[PDB]
DNA sequence: CCCGAAGTCCG
DNA sequence: CGGACTTTCGGG
């Protein structure tokens, strides 16, 4: 079965505007885990727009198919395009898509893809269906996969006043001993972000609970100005 | 335009 | 460790 024509068209159009000179530092930035075509985000978005203008966005029945086919292509720009495309089908995504989103998190995994999947798409789903959190988060925490663990930490990143504090701190407590950089940093990030909403609770937490030095330092990067640094 | 959010380099 | 800096991106 041939590649979906929309994907084939995107592949052709991206490839015609590839930039090998730019591709080398872009690939190095991601620790050479991926090939790159060398197309940065402003141009990449315009080339996608070009293809939508000519071909129109595929019927929703092909949504998951399109995403998978782009996910399977070697160059990283195709996963970036896939996430742009998924945003265009946002109003069709619901709680039944959690396993589909899971599979995206654990394939071609790195911080760029996982950070674009988790606080937005998964975050919105669990905000609407908080009863489903306990069907997934304990498995993610227990998994060997650091990107599922990072997802458990970051899905609440944008919740602000809707943050489930008890849940957040329980998750962090489960992962605080991790020696993985991307876990320590994710803990630091979610705490720093939540501190913008509730600085007192974050300050109390970091002063009275074990964290990696990296996590604590990232957590209080801003609020240490409000509380001061004791001699 | 502005600010806030991985990577290298060096002490 | 972790500060000083890098370029890119999201969002205002
Ligand atoms: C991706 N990226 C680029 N530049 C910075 N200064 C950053 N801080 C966090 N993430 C960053």
């Amino acid at each position: 079965v041939p590649m979906h024509p929309f994907v084939k068209a995107l592949q052709e159009h991206f490839t015609a505007h590839q930039n090998p000179e730019k591709a080398e530092p872009m690939a190095r930035y991601m620790k050479n885990h991926f090939l790159f075509l060398g197309i940065q985000t402003p141009e990449r978005r315009q080339l996608l727009k070009d293809i939508i203008q000519i071909h129109t966005l595929p019927d929703q029945k092909d949504f998951q198919i399109i995403i998978r086919e782009l996910w399977d292509l070697p160059e990283r720009e195709f996963q970036a395009a896939a996430l742009d495309i998924m945003q265009k089908y946002k109003k069709h995504i619901n709680e039944t898509h959690i396993p589909f989103l899971e599979e995206l998190i654990v394939t071609k995994s790195w911080w760029d893809s996982v950070d674009s999947i988790v606080p937005t798409f998964l975050g919105d789903i669990f905000l609407k269906h908080p009863e489903l959190i306990s069907a997934y988060i304990p498995k993610w925490i227990a998994s060997d996969n650091i990107w599922l663990q990072r997802a458990a930490i970051l899905f609440q990143l944008k919740y602000k006043q809707k943050m489930d504090e008890e849940l957040l701190f329980w998750i962090i407590g489960q992962l605080h001993s991790s020696k993985e950089f991307f876990i320590q940093k994710a803990i630091g990030w979610v705490l720093r972000e939540y501190a913008k909403t509730n600085p007192d609770v974050v300050w109390e937490y970091v002063q009275n609970n074990e964290l990696a030095p990296l996590s604590k330092r990232e957590a209080i990067k801003h609020i240490k100005q409000n509380y001061g640094i004791n001699n």
